[PDB]
């Protein structure tokens, strides 16, 4: 859980693909809806997120994505580290699972309100983000928080 | 400028279409390629970044996004308070005039690299945020963000 590591996670809801990534000691996300979880497709994504926040390490989704060469060349270009997402300590899967099932349930919540999907998983990140846990700080001020103490030290 | 600011900037190459917002204090921006500036896709824009950073006011672009009720229903949604983008500070509009020209340069100089223009802008983000000017645009925004936290 240092201030650079992200883990990608790909979620499926009627069979429409969402791709978040997570930043692990925080648990702020970003996602999108894809058409299909294709090498090109996440890694976009990937220079997408590395843009936006200080990027060292993406633990993958699956290893379709570990091997794709689009993947590995965007993680190069953007100076990513990548690893795999093996849970050496399995409390990891039941932590993405439960984010899972929570985005959804939000993305239920806001049916109502949004038309596309794409809409929706919007909101979902929005309100992920913006949570207070359960601090209480909301993931989206431990991650400014956990770099801004990484930048004055290192 | 306040931790909370931001600023829409449109800007055509090809005639396509990127939208820009940068966070004033900081010269931090998150950008995309859209078909068309139009009232659905600036919405849409301001709501992804609003879940992604703290977005409190945004000054936005040009009148027809400032009037859109798709982009009033986005800000009402995302708690963003929506303000004109009036130059009432005239070295705005040239800082904005230069991001953009600085912008277009990165996006040419990776063109040996990006087969479409998206990727192209997505690189030119990852520079700007990332360029030492020495702290970076990406360390700026997160050090402002963090002493407004504490
Ligand atoms: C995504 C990323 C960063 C944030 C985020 N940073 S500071 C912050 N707060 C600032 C102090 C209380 N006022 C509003 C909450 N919130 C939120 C979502
Ligand atoms: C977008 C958003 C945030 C950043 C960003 N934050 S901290 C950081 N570091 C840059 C170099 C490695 N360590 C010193 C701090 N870089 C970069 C791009
Ligand atoms: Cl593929
Ligand atoms: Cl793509
Ligand atoms: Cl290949
Ligand atoms: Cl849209």
């Amino acid at each position: 859980s240092s201030p650079g590591i992200w883990q990608l996670d790909c979620t499926h809801l009627e069979g429409k693909v969402i791709l978040v990534a997570v930043h692990v000691a925080s648990g702020y996300i970003e996602a999108e809806v894809i058409p299909a979880e294709t090498g090109q497709e996440t890694a976009y994504f990937l220079l997408k997120l590395a843009g936006r926040w200080p990027v060292k390490t993406v633990h993958t989704d699956n290893g379709s994505n570990f091997t794709s060469t689009t993947v590995k060349a965007a993680c190069w270009w953007a100076g990513i580290k990548q690893e795999d997402g093996i849970p050496y300590n399995p409390q990891s899967q039941g932590v993405i699972e439960s984010m899972n099932k929570e985005l959804k349930k939000i993305i239920g919540q806001v049916r109502d309100q949004a038309e596309h999907l794409k809409t929706a998983v919007q909101m979902a990140v929005f309100i992920h983000n913006h949570k207070r846990k359960g601090g209480g700080y909301s993931a989206g001020e431990r991650i400014v928080d956990i770099i801004a103490t990484d930048i004055q030290t290192k």
